[PDB]
């Protein structure tokens, strides 16, 4: 009977817990916020069918005021093989070793004996909630040598009379629609396809994603005698706002590198060849450059003016431009401002030598700290300043990175608030290759060089649409955060410098004491309440 006792324990959700993690719930949001619950067990006998189910979370002056819980998850396991290689010093363990990183959506599971198991609860608070204290239990079973175990944990959400509603920070993070690895497998233009990319868009909105990239060039079809057809981008376009994203659209880039990482870039464009629509890249600056974009671009802006999308539209150009090649970026630049003059221009940059060329900076972090009086004056001078995030920075710098503290993640958003930068942007939400994101987690990239783990996707391929990770549930915990810091900011900036200074203390910086952060939440609440 004593080797049947499951040992259970509740854990803060911004700890990662590891299967040979040593034991040790409440939450405390806003109206509109999500409050999440992280329950902890282990059993040193297999369990067979673990299952939980979460019962009514109720008012203590209303039984009737009831909260409405999402279904319960698992944490998943993945194998981080190789490490980031110029690591932060609060790196949770040493590669190689096993993480805690997907959100699983099984109604049951084994559990292996002396495994650690977490149970990761979702409660979203709707804005027309009632503040108060709501209290209840999770009921845990499962089998253990034939017998049947059962356990309750109380479980208390405190809702807060302060309302969150959409979050004024523009969120990125570019998107594949893709189905590999998923029990499905849908064509273009079915509607398994169409069904597959609405769910991906929930997912996005559900998590405050409120800016897509869509590509122009990709998703119309020409006619050259030109005929642009923009059916198949108005489709994407219609579900993303339908589904609550849009919000933002972020046009998909005209072109790229020529060949490697300081070559001139080159630009796509549609010819008539054989009586083929044909694709090619030219440099900016040629004159097949010129007579594409002299109709596509004047088109593409009509279009968008005629659907009412203009005013919510920027372009990108070209990613991540350098110093060396500076020059064929600006031909680039220069072509849309002389046929489009009206369209906002968008980059993830390198190079800070740009002013006139783009109108929405968006500076790789580290970039973004080292030249930041040159941001504050883009910014005084009317333009947008965004930041991003990737395989850099590493070192001390906030990331993503499934060995770096979940406090990071939540963090980037704190950046954006202590220095005003106005948007985030990351180009992996879902970029898996063709090995399983579950078993591969640090995928190939230029040369010998590999993707730290956590930086390719944030979600993960279910059985038909996308599992979130908990660097999810962070990320959209932060994107929140900066609205209830923005809201404190209206009314008493002096508090709300002082509460995010607590946490960051500089761009490289940070305070990710958790407990630290739950009392800077708290007052954050109790001030705006
Ligand atoms: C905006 C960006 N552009 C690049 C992406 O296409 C990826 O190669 C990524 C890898 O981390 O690095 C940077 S982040
Ligand atoms: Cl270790």
């Amino acid at each position: 009977k004593e080797d049947r006792i499951l040992k259970v324990w509740t854990v803060d959700p911004l700890v990662k817990v590891f299967r040979d993690s040593e034991p040790v719930a409440l939450a405390e949001v806003a109206r509109g916020e999500r409050a999440t619950l992280q329950i902890v067990i282990r059993c040193a006998k297999p369990i067979q069918e673990l299952h939980a189910k979460v019962g009514p979370l109720a008012l203590g002056s209303n039984a009737k005021q009831v909260l409405e819980s999402a279904p319960v998850r698992f944490v998943g396991y993945v194998p981080v093989d190789r490490p980031i290689p110029r690591p932060p010093k609060d790196q949770l363990r040493r590669p190689p070793a096993d993480f805690p990183d997907p959100l699983l959506e099984e109604k049951t599971i084994a559990v292996d004996e002396n495994q650690v198991q977490p149970i990761w609860v979702t409660v979203a608070v709707p804005t027309n909630t009632q503040p108060g204290l709501y209290q209840g239990s999770v009921h845990i079973s499962g089998r253990v040598d034939g017998r049947q175990i059962t356990t309750k944990v109380p479980v208390a959400i405190k809702v807060f009379d302060i309302e969150v509603g959409q979050s004024r920070l523009w969120v990125t993070n570019w998107f594949s629609m893709q189905s590999r690895h998923m029990k499905i497998a849908p064509e273009p233009d079915s509607q398994q396809y169409w069904a597959l990319l609405s769910r991906y868009a929930r997912n996005m909105s559900e998590h405050r994603q409120n800016v897509v990239l869509v590509s122009p060039l990709s998703l119309a079809t020409f006619q050259l005698d030109m005929e642009v057809d923009f059916s198949r981008f108005d489709r994407w376009v219609r579900i993303f706002i339908a589904e609550g994203v849009i919000g933002r659209i972020e046009g998909g880039h005209l072109g790229g590198r020529s060949s490697d990482w300081e070559s001139p870039f080159v630009v796509r464009i549609k010819e008539l060849r054989e009586g083929n629509i044909i694709t090619k890249s030219v440099a900016p600056t040629s004159e097949e450059a010129n007579q594409f974009y002299a109709q596509f671009l004047p088109a593409l802006v009509n279009h968008l003016r005629d659907r009412g999308w203009l005013e919510k539209y920027a372009q990108h150009l070209a990613d991540e431009p350098v110093r060396t090649n500076i020059e064929s970026y600006r031909a680039i630049s220069k072509l849309v401002r002389k046929y489009a003059p009206e369209l906002k221009i968008i980059e993830a940059c390198h190079t800070k030598d740009l002013a006139g060329a783009i109108d929405v900076w968006v500076p790789q972090l580290n970039f973004l700290h080292n030249d930041f009086e040159h941001y504050q004056k883009r910014q005084r001078a009317g333009d947008e300043v965004w930041f991003y995030t990737c395989i850099y920075p590493q070192g001390e710098y906030a990331n993503r990175f499934i060995e770096q503290p979940l406090l990071k993640t939540r963090l980037l958003h704190w950046i954006n608030y202590r220095y005003g930068m106005t948007g985030y942007l990351h180009w992996g939400y879902n970029q898996w290759g063709k090995d399983s994101p579950f078993t591969h987690t640090t995928k190939q990239h230029t040369g010998q060089q590999y993707l730290p783990a956590g930086d390719p996707w944030i979600v993960y391929p279910g059985r038909d649409g996308p599992l979130d990770s908990i660097r999810h549930e962070a990320m959209c915990d932060g994107i929140a955060d900066y609205e209830l810091l923005s809201m404190l900011g209206e009314r008493d900036p002096e508090a709300a410098k002082r509460l995010v200074n607590r946490h960051v203390l500089d761009f490289d910086r940070y305070n990710c004491n958790v407990e630290a952060f739950r009392a800077t939440r708290l007052e954050l609440l109790e001030l705006l309440s």
